[PDB]
């Protein structure tokens, strides 16, 4: 309905060629994506994909 | 801090999520599948953001 989409940050890398760090992270369903993630977020930590 | 968003370039309802799937394009130009909350639409902008 109006449920929420998180993944956890299963691996986080700061990669100089890049101007937010990429993480691996693992949806619900268990698929694992390379996305970018705003800086202070680290592994282990749970991001939200919000609609803005 | 930098906020991070992207745009939602695609989208499709699959019966075999529960939650929509999404192509979207990040700052940098990468464009990424992702799973998006109900309600989004092609063009909208979706936030990655730590909870």
């Amino acid at each position: 309905p109006g449920k929420k989409v998180v993944a956890r940050v299963v691996e986080l890398l700061h990669d100089p060629a890049r101007n937010a760090p990429v993480a691996r992270v693992r949806f619900e369903d268990g698929e694992e994506r390379l996305i970018l993630v705003p800086e202070g977020v680290k592994v282990g930590d749970v991001v939200e994909v919000k609609k803005v």
